[PDB]
C-alpha cells in the first residue's frame, strides 16, 4: 500500500484500493465490464492498481493521440512486462525502446502492400481447402463449430505465409508443425499464474531464473531449431522462391543486424498474433451474419458482382468491396479482441493539462469507447452502416481503435484484414449460415482475460 496513495494526490478519481491487491477483485467481471463501469462512474479520466502498479486509463481523443503518437518514442514508447519471456524479449510486441526500434525498422518491408499482393495467391489456395473441408461439413447435416473451420484455414495460411509448409490441418493433425503450433493460444491474463504475477511482479525475476517461459517452451525450441534446419535446407535450393516471411528476414539478415535467434522469435511471435486472433474474429463475423441474413445477403450479392461466377479473389477485387469493409469494420468494433492499449509513462511529464508521474501504465479502453453511447448510437446493436462511405469520417480514429494507433500498432493489420477478407469471400460464396437451435441467440462474453464467447459458436451450413 506504499504507493496506493499517488492517484489519491493527483486528485484522480477511482475505485479506492485494497491492500496487497489494488483492485484486481473487480475483475470478476471481467476487463470488459470492469473499464464500462469505471467509464460510467468515474468519467473521461479514472485510475485503478493492478496490485501495486497505478494505471491511468484516458478517454479524451487528443490524449490518446498524445500518447499513442505525439509522444511516443519519447515518453510512452514500452508496454508493461507481462511474464517471464524467456528468449522471446526480442519479440517485437515485447521488445522495448532502441530493440523496438531496430527490429520494427528491420521488419517493417516485409508488411508492404506490394508484399501482402505477393502473398494473396498462397493463402488463396487454402480457401479453397476450407470450402472442401467445409462441403463435408454441411452434408453432415449437422451444425459446425467456427473456431475448429477457421483455426484449420488460420493455421494453413500461417505455416505457409511464415514457411513453405504446405499442410491440411484440419485432415492431417499429426504434423509437427501442425500439433505443437496449434498449441499456441491466447493468454488468459485473469487466470492464476497471471493474475498472481500481476500482484506479485517480484516473483517474473525469480521465473526466469528458473528458465519457465511463459510461451510452451516445448513449441519455442521445437520452432527454434525447424528455423535453423530451414535455413540450411533453403542454404541448398535458393531460388526465387522467397514469397514467405522468413525469406524475407533471411535475405535483409544477410542484406544494424537481425540475429538469428531474433530472426526465430520474430517469426514465432507472428504464428502466435495470428493463429487464434483470425480464427476468433471470423467466428464473430459469422455469428453477426448469421443472426442478420440482411446483412448476410448483400454481402453475397457484392461478391458475386465483383467476383462473377464465383470469381478467385484478388488484392484489387478485395480493396474493392465495400460492404466486406463494413462488415469487418463493425465486427471489430463490437469485439476488440485486445481489449485494451497500454503504454508506459518512462519519465515525468505533463500531457494535455495532466500530470502522468514516471512508472505509471496509461491505459486507453478501446472495448469501453467502442460500446460508448456518447460515440456511438445503439451501440450493442450490429449495424455495418455505421462504416458506409458518407458516415465513416465522422468516426474519430483514437475512439474506434481495433488494431491501436501511432509507431506501435499493429504491423500485421493488412496482412490479417486480407487473410480473413479473403477466407470470407470464398466461403460467403459457396456456402450459407443459418443459426442453429445450439446457437445461443445473445452471444454472452467470457469473463476471463479473453474477448471470446463463453460458448463456442456452433452454426448451421448449407451448399448454394
Ligand atoms: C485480426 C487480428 C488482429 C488484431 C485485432 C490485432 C490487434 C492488435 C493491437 C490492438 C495491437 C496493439 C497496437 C497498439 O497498442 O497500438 C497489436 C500489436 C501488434 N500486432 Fe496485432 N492484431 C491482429 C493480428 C496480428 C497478426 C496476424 C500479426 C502478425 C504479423 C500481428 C502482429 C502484431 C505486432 C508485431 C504488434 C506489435 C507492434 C509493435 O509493438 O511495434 N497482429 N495488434
Ligand atoms: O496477446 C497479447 C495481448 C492480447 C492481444 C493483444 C492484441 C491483439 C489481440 C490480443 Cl488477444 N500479449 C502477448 C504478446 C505481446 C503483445 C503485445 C501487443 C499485441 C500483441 C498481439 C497479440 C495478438 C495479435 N496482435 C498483437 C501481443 O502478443
Amino acid at each position: 500500500t506504499h504507493s496506493h496513495g499517488l492517484f489519491k494526490k493527483l486528485g484522480i478519481p477511482g475505485p479506492t484500493p485494497l491492500p496487497f491487491l489494488g483492485n484486481i477483485l473487480s475483475y470478476h467481471k471481467g476487463f470488459c465490464m470492469f473499464d464500462m463501469e469505471c467509464h460510467k462512474k468515474y468519467g473521461k479520466v479514472w485510475g485503478f492498481y493492478d496490485g501495486q502498479q497505478p494505471v491511468l486509463a484516458i478517454t479524451d481523443p487528443d490524449m490518446i493521440k498524445t500518447v499513442l503518437v505525439k509522444e511516443c518514442y519519447s515518453v510512452f514508447t514500452n508496454r508493461r512486462p507481462f511474464g517471464p519471456v524467456g528468449f522471446m524479449k526480442s519479440a517485437i510486441s515485447i521488445a522495448e525502446d532502441e530493440e523496438w526500434k531496430r527490429l520494427r525498422s528491420l521488419l517493417s518491408p516485409t508488411f508492404t502492400s506490394g508484399k501482402l499482393k505477393e502473398m494473396v495467391p498462397i493463402i488463396a489456395q487454402y480457401g479453397d481447402v476450407l470450402v472442401r473441408n467445409l462441403r463435408r461439413e454441411a452434408e453432415t447435416g449437422k451444425p459446425v463449430t467456427l473456431k475448429d473451420v477457421f483455426g484449420a484455414y488460420s493455421m494453413d495460411v500461417i505455416t505457409s505465409t511464415s514457411f513453405g509448409v504446405n499442410i491440411d490441418s484440419l485432415n492431417n493433425p499429426q504434423d509437427p508443425f501442425v500439433e505443437n503450433t496449434k498449441k499456441l493460444l491466447r493468454f488468459d491474463f485473469l487466470d492464476p499464474f497471471f493474475l498472481s504475477i500481476t500482484v506479485f511482479p517480484f516473483l517474473i525475476p525469480i521465473l526466469e531464473v528458473l528458465n519457465i517461459c511463459v510461451f510452451p517452451r516445448e513449441v519455442t525450441n521445437f520452432l527454434r531449431k525447424s528455423v535453423k534446419r530451414m535455413k540450411e535446407s533453403r542454404l541448398e535450393d535458393t531460388q526465387k522462391h522467397r514469397v514467405d516471411f522468413l525469406q524475407l528476414m533471411i535475405d535483409s539478415q544477410n542484406s544494424k543486424a537481425l540475429s538469428d535467434l531474433e530472426l526465430v522469435a520474430q517469426s514465432i511471435i507472428f504464428i502466435f498474433a495470428g493463429y487464434e486472433t483470425t480464427s476468433s474474429v471470423l467466428s464473430f463475423i459469422m455469428y453477426e451474419l448469421a443472426t442478420h441474413p440482411d446483412v448476410q445477403q448483400k454481402l453475397q450479392e457484392e461478391i458475386d458482382a465483383v467476383l462473377p461466377n464465383k470469381a478467385p479473389p484478388t488484392y484489387d477485387t478485395v480493396l474493392q468491396m465495400e460492404y466486406l469493409d463494413m462488415v469487418v469494420n463493425e465486427t471489430l468494433r463490437l469485439f476488440p479482441i485486445a481489449m485494451r492499449l497500454e503504454r508506459v509513462c518512462k519519465k515525468d511529464v505533463e500531457i494535455n493539462g495532466m500530470f502522468i508521474p514516471k512508472g505509471v501504465v496509461v491505459m486507453i479502453p478501446s472495448y469501453a469507447l467502442h460500446r460508448d453511447p456518447k460515440y456511438w448510437t445503439e451501440p450493442e446493436k450490429f449495424l455495418p452502416e455505421r462504416f458506409s462511405k458518407k458516415n465513416k469520417d465522422n468516426i474519430d480514429p483514437y475512439i474506434y481503435t481495433p488494431f491501436g494507433s501511432g509507431p506501435r500498432n499493429c504491423i500485421g493489420m493488412r496482412f490479417a484484414l486480407m487473410n480473413m477478407k479473403l477466407a470470407l469471400i470464398r466461403v460467403l460464396q459457396n456456402f450459407s449460415f443459418k443459426p442453429c437451435k445450439e446457437t445461443q441467440i445473445p452471444l454472452k462474453l467470457s469473463l476471463g482475460g479473453l474477448l471470446q464467447p463463453e460458448k463456442p459458436v456452433v452454426l448451421k451450413v448449407e451448399s448454394r
